[PDB]
């Protein structure tokens, strides 16, 4: 059973197992993604390499997850990690909308889980988010919207690939 | 506009665009306090270089919460800098009870933003403070508390002096 | 009062101090250009660090103003510092020209505190001026006036795009 | 004779020479001053090592001089080095004053022999001593009222030296 188990509610056991098929879906979407770029018809390996690298981020914060249920005395409880939404990505501006889609609601999750563990007085939970999940994906959002930008100016016109050069080649 | 926002209120994006001109206005005035120090009819050259690298940490607090401003999707605003309090800083003690004086109203600011987005269950906002800026806020302060302490021992008396020195050149 | 002061008049006294106050003034619309270039929506992180690295030189610029003040035995006064011309900066071309309108604005100010200075029969200024400034000031626009260029011809047209190609990837 | 002068006038040459004399004076003084100090009934090792590198410098300045005398085609005349103004010095605080008094009127006689080379149109001669004795000269003297400050300082009060101690000591 459980000798540890202390101020650890059975709502967030239950949605750090949740959380963790997000995750672990999260990764299957990237990996996904990363082979969609690999194709010799689309064969973008920077982009292939980008979303590779996410679906082991992904991954990690999912056992980190695991390992933390059990640190608690939760019991890891695993569903069906469901296909991802698409079999086929489309250009390197829709695949990164669709990742931008995607970690804003792994982002809602947390906060979320977050809500329910400070709803529960489990200050634990919410400094091991906090410390390992909020800024993180704090900073990947602001990287993907980045990029995103960096796209779109990019196919969009000669003063946007303009900007892009000047700011990539000189500055 | 913003394809990242999330969770970023206006009441909080405000608040930091306000506690960055109060971090602003804190390095400006310890850039005033700095070369009063230095100034030959004064010359207390340490005393010049404490308050100089307080403005540098002043300032680096205002660019770490504008990193985050555009982190979070809030859009940083700037303002008038207000010039210092005074034109000239009187004494070392007069110029460490100004500086503690100036750092528990940053610190307050940093509690009161702190609340708001608890508030405003703004997690990663309350994190951030924590992380970065809580703890430096009571150190510092803790450290100006212990010189303000010194400060007075030295310029009050024989037995003050006399116990500075021990402490100071046997222990 | 002052021991050292030697030579060195009222009216430079005065004329440092407000050029102190423009190098301060400058180095704050830099930091607002940065920051802007740093927005998700904006995303040139190489011109964001171009314009943060010129607010460091302008503070720096200040500081040895700051420095040589004392060293005259003049006294620092410090104004507010109003905020930047803008709160949104436009393309990278609108920013590459407000800057070279900012660096233009500070070099005159060099250019006629150095014209006092002569008036004044200073040469300790006059020296500290053209050693310290006015060919930083020089090499800084000439490298603005060179980039200005670049843009345009990026921003303007296939020839454009073409020949700087050549010249970056190529030569 | 000379195979080499140009642009060099016979006014600026003598005044050459005199400045020669006045720097090799200093020197002398500063010989003095230090082994006063070394005296056994006085015996401040640190203050008499003070005035024996100012009498290294004040002779390297007097070599710089005839040096460039030499590389303008002048000759180099010497007079009568007379003795410093005092066979002993008092206490540090008069020896400091007495020291500044004397960089002073070197300083002016720099900036006379400056404002005689900008009314003979001489430019080498003007920078050479914005190069090699202005800015020097500034320096010397705001660390000698620096430390006329703090010996006012320390010799004056308790307050006083506590605010030193806590400066050297603690900062
Ligand atoms: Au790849
Ligand atoms: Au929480
Ligand atoms: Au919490
Ligand atoms: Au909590
Ligand atoms: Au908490
Ligand atoms: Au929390
Ligand atoms: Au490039
Ligand atoms: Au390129
Ligand atoms: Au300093
Ligand atoms: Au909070
Ligand atoms: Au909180
Ligand atoms: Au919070
Ligand atoms: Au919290
Ligand atoms: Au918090
Ligand atoms: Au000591
Ligand atoms: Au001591
Ligand atoms: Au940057
Ligand atoms: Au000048
Ligand atoms: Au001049
Ligand atoms: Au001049
Ligand atoms: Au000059
Ligand atoms: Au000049
Ligand atoms: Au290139
Ligand atoms: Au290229
Ligand atoms: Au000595
Ligand atoms: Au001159
Ligand atoms: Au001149
Ligand atoms: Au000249
Ligand atoms: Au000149
Ligand atoms: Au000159
Ligand atoms: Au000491
Ligand atoms: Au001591």
């Amino acid at each position: 059973s459980s000798q540890i188990r202390q101020n650890y509610s059975t709502e967030v056991e239950a949605a750090v197992n949740r959380l963790v098929n997000l995750y672990l879906r999260a990764s299957y979407t990237y990996l996904s993604l990363g082979f969609y770029f690999d194709r010799d018809d689309v064969a973008l390996e920077g982009v292939c390499h980008f979303f590779r690298e996410l679906a082991e981020e992904k991954r990690e914060g999912a056992e980190r997850l695991l390992k933390m249920q059990n640190q608690r005395g939760g019991r890891a409880l695993f569903q069906d990690l469901q296909k991802p939404s698409q079999d086929e990505w489309g250009t390197t501006l829709d695949a990164m909308k669709a990742a931008i889609v995607l970690e804003k609601s792994l982002n809602q999750a947390l906060l979320d889980l977050h809500a329910l563990g400070s709803a529960q007085a489990d200050p634990h939970l919410c400094d091991f988010l906090e410390s390992h999940f909020l800024d993180e994906e704090v900073k990947l959002i602001k990287k993907m919207g980045d990029h995103l930008t960096n796209i779109q100016r990019l196919v969009g016109s000669q003063a946007g690939l303009g900007e892009y050069l000047f700011e990539h080649c000189t500055l």
